[PDB]
């Protein structure tokens, strides 16, 4: 895994996930590999 939620921080979608817990599993819904 390399640096993909680079671009999450940027689409809100996945981002929120940082406000309560910031893993990758949100990035992954829309991806997969993190």
């Amino acid at each position: 895994l390399e640096p993909k939620r680079e671009v999450c921080e940027l689409n809100p979608d996945c981002d929120e996930l940082a406000d309560h817990i910031g893993f990758q599993e949100a990035y992954r819904r829309f991806y997969g590999p993190v």
